[PDB]
C-alpha cells in the first residue's frame, strides 16, 4: 500500500546498465508499450519501464511473450517481475534489454497510476 515506490526495485535500472548485473530479478512498472515497425515479421514491442527511480526506454519484449500484450495482461501501469533478461549492445554503442521471462505481479487495473516520479536514465 503506502509508500508505493517501495513496490519497485529502486536502483535496478542503473545496476543493469552500469554493472550489467544479470542474476537479479527486478520488479518494474510498465509505463508505456508500443509496437515497432518490422515489415514482414511478427510484431515487436518496445517498453518504457520504471524502477521507481529511473525510467528506461530500451526494453524489448521477446516475441514469445507477445501474447501477454495482445491479450492485455501486460499493459501500461502494470507491475511485473523480470525473471530472465539479456543485455545486447548495438554497433553504435546503444544497449537494449531483452525481456525473456517475466511475471505480472499486479494488473494495470490494480495499480492504476504511474508510481513515484522516476527520471529518464541517461546511457
Ligand atoms: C527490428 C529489428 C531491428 C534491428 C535489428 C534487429 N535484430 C537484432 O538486433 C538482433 S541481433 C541477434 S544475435 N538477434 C537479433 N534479433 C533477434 O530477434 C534475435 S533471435 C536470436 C538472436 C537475435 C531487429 C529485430
Ligand atoms: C527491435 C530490436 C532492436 C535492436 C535489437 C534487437 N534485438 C537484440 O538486440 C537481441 S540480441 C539477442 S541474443 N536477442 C535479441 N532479441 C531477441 O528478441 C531475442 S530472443 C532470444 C535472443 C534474442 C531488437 C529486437
Amino acid at each position: 500500500g503506502s509508500h508505493m515506490v517501495g513496490q519497485l526495485s529502486r536502483g535496478a535500472i542503473a545496476a543493469i546498465m552500469q554493472k550489467g548485473d544479470t542474476n537479479i530479478k527486478p520488479i518494474l512498472q510498465v509505463i508505456n508499450i508500443r509496437p515497432i515497425t518490422t515489415g514482414n515479421s511478427p510484431p515487436r514491442y518496445r517498453l518504457l519501464m520504471s524502477d521507481g527511480l529511473n525510467t528506461l526506454s530500451s526494453f524489448m519484449l521477446a516475441t514469445q511473450l507477445n501474447p501477454l500484450v495482445e491479450e492485455e495482461q501486460l499493459s501500461s501501469n502494470c507491475v511485473c517481475q523480470i525473471h530472465r533478461f539479456i543485455v545486447n549492445t548495438l554497433k553504435d554503442g546503444r544497449r537494449v534489454v531483452i525481456l525473456m521471462e517475466l511475471e505480472v505481479l499486479k494488473s494495470a487495473e490494480a495499480v492504476g497510476v504511474k508510481i513515484g516520479n522516476p527520471v529518464p536514465y541517461n546511457e
